[PDB]
């Protein structure tokens, strides 16, 4: 249990009068620390660079406690010792060397500041005092802990095979969207070189809706585009995996935030033009709109942007029918 | 005179009882050619490499003559000799060795073919027996006759200096449409090299009318093309002159003989289509149609071959407005 000297506990009057320090006994035995004491009233507080234990004894000469940890000990427990007198009891317990361990425990190091060694440059862990709890999918090394004072090296966690993967624990990140990326040395909570995961070849017709330049496409119909495209989610309540990396400009059209509503596929968009004088065409279908009053000419027509042309050459005179924003075609 | 013996007359009774024989006295003498006498009735025809003289004396004594001519003699007089009497008259004069003459009288050579020696190679005198009274503007070099089985040489026309003008004859030619060109060694009745005359520049303003594939611009007003072109006539009633050299095919379009009646300027041109499958512009301007019958849309349209467009852009559409073989226009 991390101790070698049998546990005699003073009473509450002992405690007072006499000084007390904090010990670290082990296999090897007894470590003595820096400690000072404070007593005005019913509290006494010992203050460590390990730990920070308060004595509140208001019982029949029975003493009890509670503890601040500043570091967490390896082999050996915190205990405190009476000076002058025998009386030597133990308050922190203390924890092992632990190893190989996915989402480690947090262990804290006050007393001075952590090394690290990465064997495969992992650059994980960060540095300084605390050991979070982060998920670790694969790592392995040497995490040491170290004072300047008083030359304590502490073993938190040495990795020697690399355990990639934990049942709580993926070495898979989502994001907000669920857009599932895949992470080479990192989990969830902290993750390393992410990269999307690529959806599976021959599933497209699986997938059901899809996602690209700020707009949710629904049911994955984008008739004017080559499908699929974006980040696209197989069934329902899934995530997302990357399929046709496509940019929001084809050509000097942007998708999104524009002044032109129009169509791709069943989903409505809005089409803002980029480039002033760029000539290309529409990347969405247009709206028809109903002229026919009062037979006669009868045609059908769509706002366009400057220098845009969608798709559909007028088939009464095969040629592009554009005059001012707008775009007709004839019956 | 080129006469040499005093000239005798027999009486009709001597000349047919009596052999006769034609005869070439000069400056040198008399020489003698094989002639046959021909008398049955009253006719007696004297033929000669010469010439064929006939004899008619039904008159108290007296004889009278006329003469075919089957070669001019040169510097000696043909006349017919008795044989074997002193009884020598002269029928025919003949003619010097005519020099320098630009459009030279007719010389005939019968008893053998002319030599020609142009100089500077004209090639103008063609060969054989006659030396036509072909117009000579420039030639220079020496004519000659000659006869195989008598070696006679006689010089019809020699050139020494070349006059290249005579007042009834040019030095151009004149087509059947008083189209001008000029003739390096000829004239109107015969000419060499001809070249068309160009019309003098910065005169263009000046000429009325023009022609050009087959049809006769009226007032030189060609819209579609750059003025001007073709044949150009100056004024009125004057020969016409070469301007801009334009081939009637512009692509795969045909000035005249066409299926679509069309206008160069005020002119009415037909049209036809050389090539299927070229896609040129038309080469005249369109005709207009007035469709709007029972405002409504109001548009005028012309007939166009195929892959042909006349260069009128629609104004309402800015586009080449084409349907099957018309073109329209819209108001
Ligand atoms: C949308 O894209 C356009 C094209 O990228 C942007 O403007 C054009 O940019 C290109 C290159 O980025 C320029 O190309 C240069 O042209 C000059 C000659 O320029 C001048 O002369 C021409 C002919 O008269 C005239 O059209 C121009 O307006 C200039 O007056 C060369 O010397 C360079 O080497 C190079 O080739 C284009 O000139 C430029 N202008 C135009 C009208 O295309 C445009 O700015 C973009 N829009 C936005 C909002 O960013
Ligand atoms: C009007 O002019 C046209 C163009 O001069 C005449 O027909 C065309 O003539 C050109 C050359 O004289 C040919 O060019 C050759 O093309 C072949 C390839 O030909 C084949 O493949 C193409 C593409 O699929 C297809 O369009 C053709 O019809 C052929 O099936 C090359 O291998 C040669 O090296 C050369 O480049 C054209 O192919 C030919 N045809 C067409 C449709 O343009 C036409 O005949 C003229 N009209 C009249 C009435 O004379
Ligand atoms: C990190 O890199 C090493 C290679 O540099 C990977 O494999 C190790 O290779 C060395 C040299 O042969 C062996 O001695 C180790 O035992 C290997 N590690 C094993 C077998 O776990 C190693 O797999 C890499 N780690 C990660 C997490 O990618
Ligand atoms: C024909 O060609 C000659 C040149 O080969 C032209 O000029 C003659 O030149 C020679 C050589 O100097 C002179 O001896 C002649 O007297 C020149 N002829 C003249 C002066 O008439 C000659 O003009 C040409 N003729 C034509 C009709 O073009």
């Amino acid at each position: 249990r991390y101790n070698q000297v049998k546990v005699d506990r003073p009473d509450w009057h002992t405690l007072l009068q006499k000084d007390l320090k904090g010990v670290l006994s082990g296999k090897d035995g007894l470590y003595i620390l820096r400690s000072n004491k404070v007593w005005t009233g019913g509290s006494v507080i010992i203050t460590d660079e390990f730990a920070v234990t308060t004595f509140i004894g208001d019982h029949t000469g029975n003493f009890k406690f509670s503890v601040k940890v500043m570091t967490t000990p390896i082999e050996m427990d915190y205990c405190i010792k009476v000076i002058d007198t025998a009386k030597f009891f133990c308050v922190m317990v203390g924890t092992p060397t632990q190893r190989d361990l996915v989402k480690p425990p947090e262990m804290l190091c006050g007393c001075g500041a952590l090394e690290v060694q990465d064997n495969n440059s992992t650059g994980l862990i960060s540095p300084g005092n605390v050991l979070p709890s982060k998920c670790i999918n694969g790592w392995t090394g040497v995490v040491t802990c170290h004072c300047p004072y008083t030359d304590i090296k502490m073993k938190f966690l040495e990795n020697t095979t690399p355990q990639k993967y934990s049942k709580n624990c993926p070495g898979t990140y989502l994001s907000d969207q669920n857009f599932h990326h895949d992470c080479k040395y990192g989990s969830q909570e902290s993750c390393i070189d992410p990269e999307p995961t690529k959806l599976p070849p021959e599933t497209y017709e699986d997938i059901q809706e899809c996602f690209w330049c700020s707009y949710y496409i629904k049911d994955a119909n984008f008739t004017p585009h080559k499908g699929p495209l974006g980040w696209c989610r197989v069934g329902e309540n899934e995530p997302y995996y990357l399929t046709n990396r496509k940019s929001c400009v084809q050509g000097g059209v942007q998708i999104g935030s524009g002044e032109v509503t129009c169509l791709i596929g069943t989903t409505k968009i809005k089409v803002g033009n980029f480039n002033e004088t760029a000539i290309s065409f529409m990347p969405c279908n247009p709206i028809k709109e109903a002229s026919r009053g009062p037979t006669t000419c009868t045609y059908k027509y769509a706002k366009t942007l400057k220098n845009k042309i969608y798709d559909e050459k007028d088939r009464y005179w095969g040629q592009y029918m554009v005059k001012g924003e707008y775009q007709y075609w004839f019956d």
